[PDB]
C-alpha cells in the first residue's frame, strides 16, 4: 500500500555557521537553510512529520543569544510560520492529525510539537532520553505530558511510511523510507545528512557523535543501494531550488 500524497511544507527558516554543514570549513559565513516539515495524506489519515520552531523563535532571531550556540544558530521564523497556522493553511487542526512522527526532539524539528496534545508524537527511546538531559535541548521540545509513542528502532507507521533508525547526528534520529503512489520509494534523510555531500561524499556536518552518524550514512547507502529511492536531505539549499513544494507533491 502506498502513501496518496507527500509534500514537503517550508516552516521558516534558521541560520546556521557553515561549519555546521561542513565541519572543515572555517567558520565565519552563515547560512540560511530551509526548515521543512512533511506532510503525508494516507489511507489511514495525515500524518506530519516533524513540527518546525517553537514560539519564542517568532521574530526573534536572539533567541539563542546568551546561550552556547550565541550568534551560530539564528532562526528566520515569522508568525506564518508556526505549526498550527502551515497546518490551518493546509486544511488541518492538531487533533485531525492521525500521527506525529519526530525524526528528532532539535529546536527546528520539534518546536511545535506543544501544539497536539491528543495525537500520538512518534520517537525514539533514545532520542526522548537524550532530550530530557541534554543541553542542546529546548524545554519547548520536551514537554511532559504530551502523548508520546516511544518507539525503538526500526518501525512502520501505516503501511508505506517506514522509520529507519539513523542515530549520530542526534542520540535517537530517525530517518522515512515512503512508498507514495505518485513516484514510488522515497527517502527523507531529514539530519541524517544536511546536504547532498554529507550523504554522497560523507563530508561531515554538525552532529552528537560524527562516527555513528557516518555509520547511520552507510546504512542508509544499503537501503539505496536495494531501493534506489529518490533522496531528499534536511537542509540543503542547492536541492531546495528543484523541490516540489506545496501545493505540488510527490
Ligand atoms: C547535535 C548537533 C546539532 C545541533 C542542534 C540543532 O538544533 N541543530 C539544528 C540546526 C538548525 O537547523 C537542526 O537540527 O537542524
Ligand atoms: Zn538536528
Ligand atoms: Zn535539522
Amino acid at each position: 500500500m502506498t502513501v496518496k500524497k507527500l509534500y514537503f511544507i517550508p516552516a521558516g527558516r534558521c541560520m546556521l555557521d557553515h561549519s555546521s554543514v561542513n565541519s572543515a570549513l572555517t567558520p565565519g559565513k552563515l547560512l540560511n537553510l530551509p526548515v521543512w516539515c512533511y506532510l503525508l495524506e494516507t489511507e489511514e489519515g495525515p500524518i506530519l512529520v516533524d513540527t518546525g520552531m517553537p514560539e519564542s523563535a517568532v521574530n526573534n532571531e536572539g533567541l539563542f543569544n546568551g546561550t552556547f550556540v550565541e550568534g551560530q544558530i539564528l532562526p528566520k521564523m515569522t508568525e506564518e510560520d508556526r505549526i498550527v497556522n502551515i497546518l490551518k493553511r493546509v486544511g488541518y487542526e492538531p487533533d485531525d492529525l492521525l500521527y506525529i512522527i519526530s525524526s528528532h526532539l532539535h529546536f527546528d524539528h520539534a518546536g511545535g510539537n506543544g501544539a497536539f496534545t491528543n495525537t500520538p508524537i512518534i520517537v525514539q527511546r533514545t532520542e526522548y532520553e537524550a532530550a530530557l538531559h541534554r543541553e542542546e535541548y529546548m524545554k519547548e521540545c520536551i514537554l511532559p505530558h504530551l502523548n508520546y509513542k516511544i518507539i525503538e528502532g526500526d518501525y512502520e507507521v501505516v503501511p508505506g511510511v517506514q522509520l529507519l533508525y539513523t542515530p549520530g547526528h542526534s542520540p535517537g534520529h530517525q530517518s522515512l523510507f515512503i512508498e507514495t503512489e505518485q513516484s514510488g520509494s522515497v527517502l527523507l534523510t531529514i539530519d541524517a545528512s544536511y546536504t547532498k555531500e554529507n550523504f554522497e561524499d560523507e563530508v561531515p556536518f554538525a552532529g552528537f557523535d560524527p562516527e555513528l552518524a557516518l555509520s547511520s550514512i552507510k546504512r542508509l547507502k544499503e537501503v539505496v543501494k536495494k531501493e534506489k529511492p529518490i533522496i531528499f536531505f534536511g537542509h540543503d539549499i542547492e536541492q531546495e531550488k528543484s523541490c516540489r513544494v506545496f501545493p505540488e507533491y510527490i
